[PDB]
């Protein structure tokens, strides 16, 4: 996947309910320090025994059969973005919550001090700024990075608002020192649904932080 | 309807996950003062564009057509125990919420000095305790109150819990000045959903503040 | 409950899509003799592991816990009208299929030769007509019936078609020899669903055929 | 999509419900001659008013918002395969059912003569046989054929059935003359539903028949 072109990306005006987006990287990830599986649904998703303010259990669908299983009984750490409206769990359980991918090893990858990372933005062609952000786990989830990356653009460049986004369109760009670079666009199809936007997060992409960069790019238009 | 039997309420012990019952009526519940139903999926509900924390929308199931219509053009004021897990709106409708009536006129019917009114609560048949409880409305959803009443119970008497509970069978009792007496168990059946508990609010009872007793009936057993 | 006033009855012209009421009688019934229940959702519903031409497995929604229990492990013989669209059973069971009451037992209740009814119909305050119904069972639900009934009347004086219906108003009586009559409307509120509309069957009300009685009034308003 | 390795196929003693593979295949597929979509529900889906015996109205999810978009306004041949736990369409429609991609443009694309193409079948290693199917589109849906290919297996060579396969790993594979060769491993994830399988359809991969070739490799295993 290659740097895409200006008629890919989706538009935030097009949009329909596009505050249903704002939510997602305004309200906090879940976040889950060493744990394991207990149920699974389907061949190919995890279940997991933990709470929150807005849960009780917890599912994350994964890649793929191979790659479910692998986790299915290893201590894991869990940073995703969660929704609710169509999530589906034990035929008997209300106050569930969904994510997909965002599992990544525990013991042997998370670091002493947290190695911050640079966002290079772009407004329009022009690099206006850069920005911070942290992270413990040396191999990192690519949703993590995005999230924070997000999340931060939402609350001081005003990403999204529970209505009209302030950009027209966005990408977010990741660089990993070896392997192929790769994007995900900030913004849905025009009509979508939390659950079928939210799967840029299932291929469970991981790369590592000490090594990969991260380019935002957004157009005032 | 007269006193229940003491063989016709459910138990605690026996209900599978009780903490539903829990959250129910330990985080506040749904308040809008003076709207007017806009959009509606079925004959016998209405919708109210109100914002909560956790909706942008919400919906209330009413008796049957006639109440329902009776509502569409009236503005009222809404107060109810909100569910989340099985609650259906418009087709694109995400962050939705239910509740069963709980609706009542607005003019005409919001006092000065909030009435407030007595409980009687009898712990195995000696009444242990009393206390107060208040409102504003002339007319009241029979719901509000034994909300504020369980509510009360829960976070002193640690009515419901998240988990078991220390009561096994207890109801609320109503007592109207001129009508009959009615009464809600405390405990749904063994497996129940919420949606499907809160029906108790559904034929929107109403009473007068002013002339109406309560009395509630819990066993240490 | 006693008869209806001409301002009660729900009106043809009003429902939106009412073929989904014809399709419901005018297919086949669901029909299962002597079986027993296997598992169960809702402290009220039991499970059937039958088949039929589109399903696999078969719930029941009853009264109330009580009843179930019940029925729970007697043998028993269903006849009723199933929906599909919005049925609930196994987290992992696809072909699906719901129904209302309609649970009667099996031993000593099946007759020799079926007991032919006659049902009056009246269109218009005219007794235009009557016909003859079958059963096997002495004591028999509401249900069957009503269906067998309308079944008639649809392929015959088309009450119901894949569109308009030519009466406006219609319903069904049932007078038991000793209990008190009662009624279906044969037309929803305007805005319903099947589920919705099909629980006028979970009181699971059963009769004796031998003594009781049907009528039928329409109106070709 | 390179050929396959005998430890990437799924193995049906594995499968779960596996019948519910069956019914997919066993029962007619879906056929729609020149029509036009409606409504749609997400940006890469459309919605046709046709109907079947079990279906009023049809949503088909493509690969994308492009494609869809693309086919919004064609009079369009549907050729698919339906399922129905989990299908959504109008806020309003019961009797709904979907499938992915089988939408092909229907002027200059349909033959003469059914070009007849031969499959070739391989048990255990050796080609124990071959035969024909028909088609009358130019160019295909992957999907149509997949499908007379596996129901006649089925109803000859016993692939599916309402249980356990008399096989154990099988796909189809395709050959088109200057493109690349893919496959569908004709068994699901050990634990799935329909909607999630059917999905290898979503691609809506066409292709030129008179040129195309079909293999099939299964084991008895």
């Amino acid at each position: 996947q290659q740097d895409p072109d200006p008629s890919q990306l989706h538009r935030s005006s097009l949009v329909k309910n596009l505050q249903n987006i704002y939510f997602l990287y305004e309200g906090d990830p879940v976040t889950h320090e060493n744990v394991k599986s207990v149920d699974q649904l389907l061949s190919h998703d995890l279940i997991y025994n933990v709470s929150g303010p807005n849960y009780d259990k917890l599912k994350t669908e994964l890649k793929n059969q191979e790659m479910a299983t692998l986790f299915k009984d290893k201590n894991v750490d869990i940073y995703g973005v969660e929704y609710y409206h169509l999530c589906y769990l034990c035929e008997n359980a209300e106050r569930s919550a969904c994510i997909y991918g965002g599992v990544t090893n525990h013991e042997g990858n998370h670091l002493e001090i947290p190695k911050k990372i640079v966002v290079k933005v772009s407004i329009d062609g022009i690099q206006s700024l850069s920005f911070d952000i942290e992270t413990n786990k040396k191999m990192v989830t690519a949703q993590e990075l995005d999230y924070k990356v997000r999340k931060y653009t939402i609350d001081n460049k005003q990403l999204y608002t529970n209505g009209p986004s302030k950009y027209e369109t966005g990408y977010i760009k990741f660089i990993p020192k070896n392997k192929e670079s790769f994007w995900f666009d900030f913004f849905p199809e025009p009509e979508f649904t939390q659950s079928k936007y939210l799967m840029i997060y299932k291929d469970n992409e991981t790369l590592d932080n000490k090594t990969s960069q991260i380019e935002v790019y957004l157009t005032t238009k």
